[PDB]
């Protein structure tokens, strides 16, 4: 063990939300050095007191004050040089959160802006490889598994969650095969309650129960 | 940067090879404290002079004395207690090699052997739950893109693909349907050389080339 070097051990998150039809990440125009005035990821650092997990989780917080974040592990980037300060191996993770229920004021103090995932701006070291990394694993994972609705209310349209599936894909969908797809799932139920998106339309909101999901957990979409 | 600690960076190789009809890990019975006389993954540090993925190529090399290796970073493991001597962060990758190419001596080195994935001994700290994902990323990985193919030599019988297949996934497939799958691709080439198991029987080679790959990627078996 001691005949070996030791390491300054980075957490960036690019943290995922969903709106008006469009995927954002949450980025940071950063306050401070190096590379003040750039654009980049969240970041930390691992402490001593911590697991790896729990200092992203941590960094998370930090920024948003929401906690049982869904969050996945991207991976550990260790170019030498990836930045230019100290030796830094980050690990990149990405989360999952409705954007309608962050802690505003953290956010205006790290001077941090949604950005759409398709319209963002130079990312400083190697943040644009994390996040094109994080893309990936994300639209790989929720083809086969329920991790979208982290981007919804708790109560979203069947018009939201189509959106939502287009966006994740570049790609729209036949709006006929997507509803029948999801009436076949009993854990996508149907409420009694409706949006009003202003005083002259409505329509019908769902729910996703994880509880009917574990008991059978088939899901493709 | 510099009021955060810093951490020591493992490297563990999680290494697939594929014999008759089973998949294999090479593991170390480890010679060395601590945990002597206990199965692990072969490990190593991130030292000051390389990037991680340079690490990994290197610890894979030091057991196998091969380059050029399928790899894929699977993560990092960073639980406080995971290592018991010193805190260490590591970082697993797995591996794809040929089991007929590797450098036997090297291997008698570290006194590492074979190990049927399915009838595993116990393995130190987190590495079960490193052969865990590595495992899922592997099977996730193999149902769509060529990756299989680095575990058989340059020439491989149908036979052998349909067994490395059947052992990737638990699970036996139809012969038929197979055969035909891997006809309509055209990049799975046959040809005018046979396999010789023993004197008295025979069976048509094929061979992978990644350029018919590379131009028309599609991969689904």
């Amino acid at each position: 063990y001691s005949s070996n070097p030791t390491f300054y051990l980075g957490i960036d998150c690019i943290i995922f939300g969903f709106n008006e039809g469009e995927i954002s990440l949450l980025l940071l125009k950063r306050n401070f050095e190096p590379a003040m005035g750039e654009w980049s990821l969240m970041g930390g650092f691992v402490q001593k007191d911590e697991s790896v997990d729990d200092a992203a989780k941590r960094v998370l917080a930090e920024l948003t004050g929401l906690e049982n974040v869904y969050m996945e592990q991207v991976g550990a980037f260790g170019a030498i040089d990836r930045d230019p300060g100290e030796r830094v191996v980050s690990i990149a993770y990405y989360a999952l959160i409705n954007i309608n229920e962050y802690d505003r004021e953290l956010v205006q103090k790290h001077n941090a802006y949604w950005v759409n995932i398709n319209e963002l701006p130079a990312l400083i070291f190697d943040h644009p490889e994390m996040v094109d990394k994080a893309r990936e694993m994300m639209k790989q994972k929720a083809s086969v598994e329920p991790i979208g609705f982290n981007l919804l209310p708790k109560l979203f349209t069947l018009s939201q969650l189509q959106s939502l599936y287009e966006a994740i894909y570049g790609e729209p969908m036949d709006k006929r095969n997507f509803r029948k797809r999801v009436a076949e799932m009993d854990f996508i139920e149907k409420t009694d309650k409706i949006d009003k998106l202003g005083s002259k339309r409505g329509a019908a909101l769902y729910k996703f129960n994880g509880k009917a999901y574990r008991k059978d957990p088939k899901f493709k979409l």
